[PDB]
C-alpha cells in the first residue's frame, strides 16, 4: 500500500545512490530545508535516449538556484547506473549527470511511493515534489509511454514557493 | 480507498452536471471513443478567481480538435454550481462556462479517485487523463494552493495519442 | 449510527458559521445557559423558496425572548450558504438572515444526528430541541416535501420550559 | 435497534386492539390505501389526565375526512386497555374512545419504532405518519412531559397529501 | 436466560410495588431473615376471577406466624396493578389485599426467573421459595390454566424450615 | 442445558427400566395416550426411608384410574435399582414396587430435564407432568430435604385434565 | 480426554470411599510413600461373581507386605458399595471385604483416568499401579469380558520396585 | 493423538517388516480372522538381553495352536531389524526369530497407538490384543523398565476366546 | 517461502533471457526431455569478474554432450543482461556468452527458489539441478563470498543420470 | 519446516553420538571456535558400501589441519550406531570411524535443517558448512543416489576461511 498523500510527510527513504561517479548513501532527511523534486524512471540501458533524465541534468540550475535539488531513482542495482552513466550519451548511455540516481533494489521504495508495477519489476513514470519541512505537496504519474516536462516542475515548484511565502 | 489505477479502466462515476446552464445525468461511459480530462477542483463561490476552470473553459475547442472532452468536478451540488455559473465573473462567479461542471455529493466519486480531503469535506486539486478505450493513462494531484496548466494536459493528451499510434 | 437520544447529551457539534455575513467557528456548547432549536435542510439554491428558514429568522426574538436561539444547518459548504445570503429573496435566496447557517461539508453532524441521506448526499429534514444543559429533548424528522412550522417549534419549546420549572 | 426510516416501508406491526370495547387483531397491512397516524404513549391509568388521546378521538373526522386513520399504542395488555375504557374519565380512565388501542405487549412494536425506554419498560411520546403505500413520512419523537398537537399533525397529513398529488 | 437455580442466591430483584394502595420500591433483600414465597401470574384484570392471589392474602397470617412473607408480580405496570386493587371485585377487580403487587414491566425479573413466555409479553405461573439467607429452595412452573395451592407452599416451607432447623 | 420447556414436547427419554422384577427397555413415548408423571430422586440405598416413592407406589391407582401413568428415575444403574426393590421395607429398601424405575446411568437424561448436580453426580428432587399428546405440562424441583405429595401431583394432573377437557 | 500418561504423576482424585464398613473422605495423596493398585469395575449388583475384587482382598497381605495398598472404584454411590459389602456373598452380594471400594458418582475419576464408556454409564476393567512419589508406572485396559490377575499385578509391582531400587 | 480404543477397530497400520530374513509389505488386515498380539519395545541392540521378545518368538506355538499371531514393532528401520536378527542371541542380538518385525520409522503407527514418546523418539513397551474381527480388546502400557509376560497374554487372549464363544 | 523441494517438480518459472545477444522468452519447461543446471547470482556490472559464468559458457560442450543445459539467472533486467555482454571483459563486462541469462526483474522466480535476499534485493550464489522429467534433484546455496565449480557440477549431473538409468 | 538459513545462525542441535565407540553427548556449541562439516545420511546398515562416511573419516586430518571439525548424522539411535561402527566393514558395517556419529532419533534436527522425509521417515543426503562463530554459510542438498565429495567440501571450507581474512 502507498504512503505517499498530500499535505502529510513525504515516505521516508535511504539506499545506496551514485553521486559524482561514487556509491554513497542517501536519506530523504538529507534535503530538509530544499525543495526536493523526486522521481522516478522504468529502467537503465533501454533503446530509448533518456531525454527525460538528460533534461534535468541539465537544466539542474534553474532548481538550484531556487533553493530546489533532483532525485531520480530506478529499480535498478548502484552498479548499473554506475556502468549507465559510465555509458557515452552517443550509445544511449546517460552520461556524466550531477544528479543523484538512486537504486530501489529491494522495491521498498517504490512500493512506499505508489509507483511500483507488481507484473513487471519495475516502476511507472511517477514525480514527487516535496517541501522544505519534508511535506509531500504534488504527485505526477505517468503510464510509461509519456514522460515529464521540466518547464512544467519548475511552474509547481514556483508556485508552491510563491504560496508558502505569501500564504 | 482509491480504485484509480494507471493502466486499468478508470473508475466508473455517474451524476447530476451542469451542461450549457441545464441539469443532465453524465457517466463517464458517455465519452468512450474520446480521450477525456477529469479534473476536481475544491469549492464553488471561494473569493479566488476560478482562473483555471475559465482557462479550459476557453480554450476547449483546442481538446475537441484532437477528439477530446474536458470534465471539471467539485463536492457542490447540482445547484450550487448552477448559482455559480449564473453569477457573472465580476461578482465572484464563473460566468457563462462551455465544460460541464459535475456534482459530487455524495463525495463517492473524489473517493473512488483518491482525491477526498476527510478532514476539509471537499478534494484538493486533481486531474485524470482517460483515453478513448476508458483506460486510465494519467494521475496528478495538487495541493489546494496550486493550479493546472493547460498547455501542460495538451501536451500530455497529445503525447498518449501520438503513442496510441505508433505505438 | 445516529448518537442522539432524547434524554441524553444532544450530540456535540462544531463548523464554520456563517453569522452576520462573515465566518465564525460555532459549537453546540456555545449555547449552554439557552434552549436551541437546531435544524437541518437539505441544499441551498434550490428553485424552491426558502419559506421555513425565512419564517424561523424573521420571528427570532420569538425565541430570543424565551431564552431560545436557533441555528440552521445544511451540507453546503460556508461559502455557498455566503453567496446563498448575498441573493435577494426576490431572486430565490435567503436575503440577510439573523440565524447562523452551520456547515456540515464532512458530513459528520448530519450522521451524528441521523439525518444524513447517503443516496442523496444531503439531509433530510430534520429538528432537534435542546434545552440550556444540553440535553436533547425533542427530535422531528420530515420527508423531504413537507417543511417545519414555527407555530409548532415554539409551542414545545414553551411545554418544556414549563415542565422544566414546575415539572 | 429501530428500524423506522423515513421514505422507507414503516416496520410492520401486529397485535390485539381494543376497538370499540372489543378485542379485535390488527396489522399495519391493514391500512393501506389511506394514511395513518400510529402514536405511542406511555402508560395507562396514571394521574395525568389522557388529553391528548382524548383529543384525536374527539376530532378523528377530520382526519377521516382526509382519508387518514388513527391508532395509539402502550405496552400496556389488552386488558388494560379495555379496562381504562370501561372506567370512567371523571375516575381516572379514558372513557369510551373511537380510537383503536393496540397493545404491544411484547414490547417489539415499540423497539421496532425506536420508542421504547430500556430503564422504564414503556415508550416516550412518538408519533408516526404513514401513508396509503405504507412508506414512512414523518417521525416525531417528544420526551414524557410534552404532548402532541391534533392541528400540527392534520397539517402533515395535509402537506403530504398535497405534496403526493402535485409534486 | 433464566439464572434461577435450586441452592443458589435467588436472582436479585428490584422494583415498584403496590403496598396497601401506595407505591413503594421493594426488594429481593428487603426480605432477609425471612422465608419468602415469591410467585408471579399472567396479567391484571382478565376475566377470570383472581382465586390464587385472594387465597394467598387471605391465609397470609399462616404464612406471617411462620417467618414467611408473600410477594405476588405480574408484567403489568404499578398504575394497572393499583387500578385492578382498587376496581372492586365483583367489578372485575382484585379488590384491597395484603400481598404486594410487585411491577415487572420491564420483563427483566421475569426473565431472570425463567417465567417470561417471549411470544405473549407476560409470565406462566411460577412460584419460588426462597429462604431467610436468600437462597432458592423450591422452583414450581404452571402451564396457565392451573393454579397453585395455598397449603402445598405452606408444606414446603415447614418442611424447609424443619430441615433447616433439625436436618 | 435443560430442554425441559412448558408448552413443548418433554424431552425424549428411553433407557432401561426395572418393571416387575425385570430389565425392560422403555421409552416415553411408551407414554403417548395418557398423562405421565414422569420424578427423579436422587439415590437408591441411603438411610432415610423412601417414603416419597413408597406413596405413589402404593397409590398408583388414584393415578392410573385417570388415565396417568408414573415412572420414578435416578442415576442409579438398573442393578442397583433391582437390588433395592428385592431389599424387604422393614430394612430400608423399596420393597416390591409397582412404578418402573429407571436408570440414568449416563446422566443423559438428568441433564435433559435441567434436574442433574454436577457437583454431586446425582439428582435433586424432580417431578414432570407430560400430558397425553407429550407436552410438558408441568415442572416441580425441590431442593434435597423435601419430598414431593401424591396429593398434590393428583390435584396438578386433574386440573389439567379438567382444563383439557372444558378449557 | 483422559490425563493417565505414564512417567507423569498420576491424576488426582478424592472421594467418598467405603472402608471397613465406613464412609470415609480418600484421596490419592493419602497414599503417598507407598505403591498403590488403583483398579476400576464396572457395577456393583450384577449378575457375575465378585472374583476379582474377592481375590484381591483375600490376598491383600501380599501387597502390604511390600509396601502396596489396593483401591476399587466404580461410579456406584458409596450408598449402593455399602449395600454390595452389606449383602452376603451366597446371595449375589461382596461380603466383607478390606478393599476400600471408591464411589466416582459424578464420572470424573473415570474420565480423567481414560476409562469411563460414555454410551454405557460406567468403566471398562482398568487397573493402574502408581509408585510411591504419585507417579503412574502402568496401565491394563480390558474390554468388559475378562478380569484381572493378582499374579500378574504382583509381579508388576515387585518389578517396578525392583527397577527404583537398582536402577 | 492415540487412535487406540477398546471395543472399536484396532488402528490401520502397515509398514515393512522382518520376515524369515526377509523384507516384506505387511498389513493389520493380514490378520483378518485371526487374534493377533500386537506390541511395540523401544530399541533394537541395546546392552539389555531382548528377554521378552525372544519368549514371544521361543513360545510361538502356544499362540499359533489357538488361532493367534504375534508382531512386535519398534521406530528402528527394517535394515537394523534385520542386522539384530542377524546378531547371534550370544552377542546380545535377537538371533533368527519367527515373529515378523515391523519397522515404525516414520513414527505413524506408534503415535495412532499411543505408545510414543516424544521426548527419546522411542517407544514405550505397549501391548495390544486385536481379535479376528480387528477389533482392540486391551491395551498394556508399561513404563520402560518393566517387561511383559507371555504366559499372561496368553490368559488374555484365551479369555477373549472362552467370552466370545460363550457370551 | 521457498518451493523448491528435492524430488518433486520443479518451480515454474517463465521470463525474459538474453540468449546470443538478443531477447527471448524463455520458460522451464523448455528443458523438458534434457537436464537443466540453473543457478543465480547476485548482481550484473559489480567489480568482481565473473570467473563462475564464464567457467559454465567455455565449458558448454560438456553439459550438452551429456543432455544437460546451463542457464543462469540474476535480479537484473534484460536490459541490463545486454548491455554487461556487451560490455567487453577488460572493462569489467561479462563479453559474449554463450548460455542464457535470465532476468528475474520482478524477485518471483528468486524467492520461489528460497534464494533471494530480502534486506539487500538480490539473490544469493543459488544452484539447482533439474531432470529431465522437470524434478528437482539438487540443490547448492552458498553465501555470497564463495562460487560453484563446473567439476563438481558435472560431477552431479553424470551421478543423477547414472543412477537414472542403473537403478 | 526449515530454520537452516544461510548467514543466520546455524540452528542449534544437541544429542548422543558415538565418539571413538563411547556414546557422549555432543551439541552444536561444542564446535564454536571451529568450522564445522555437518552432514547427514539416510540410514545405518544398508546394502550399499559408506563410501562418502569412509571418505571423510580417511582424510579427517586434511580437515583438522585447517581448523574444522566433521559430524556425521543419521535418524538411527546411538545403539544402532554403535552397532554398525562394531561390524566389520567385510560385513556391511563402518567398522571403526574417527568422526562422531550423531543420533536424530527424535527427528527434530532433521527438520530443523530441512532433511527430512516425512514419507520415509529418514532424511536425504544434506550437508552444511558452518564457520566458527555459528553462521551457516553453505547447503547441499542431494537427492538419495547421489553422494557428497570431500574435495568439493574441502574447496568450499578453504574459500570461507579465505574470504574470511581477507574481505
Amino acid at each position: 500500500l502507498s504512503k505517499a498523500k498530500i499535505s502529510k510527510p513525504a515516505p521516508y527513504w535511504e539506499g545506496t545512490a551514485v553521486i559524482d561517479g561514487e556509491f554513497k548513501e542517501l536519506k530523504l532527511t538529507d534535503y530538509r530545508g530544499k525543495y526536493l523534486v523526486f522521481f522516478f524512471y522504468p529502467l537503465d540501458f533501454t533503446f530509448v535516449c533518456p531525454t527525460e533524465i538528460i533534461a534535468f541534468g541539465d537544466r539542474l540550475e534553474e532548481f538550484r538556484s531556487i533553493n530546489t535539488e533532483v532525485v531520480a531513482c530506478s529499480v535498478d542495482s548502484q552498479f548499473t547506473h554506475l556502468a549507465w552513466i559510465n555509458t557515452p550519451r552517443r550509445q544511449g548511455g546517460l552520461g556524466p549527470i550531477r544528479i543523484p540516481l538512486l537504486s530501489d533494489l529491494t522495491h521498498q521504495i517504490s512500493k512506499d511511493y505508489g509507483v511500483y508495477l507488481e507484473d513487471s519489476g519495475h516502476t511507472l513514470r511517477g514525480l514527487f515534489i516535496i517541501d522544505d519541512k519534508g511535506i509531500l505537496r504534488q504527485i505526477t504519474l505517468n503510464d510509461l509511454p509519456v514522460g515529464r516536462s521540466v518547464d512544467e516542475t519548475l511552474r509547481l515548484v514556483q508556485a508552491f514557493q510563491y504560496t508558502d511565502k505569501h500564504g
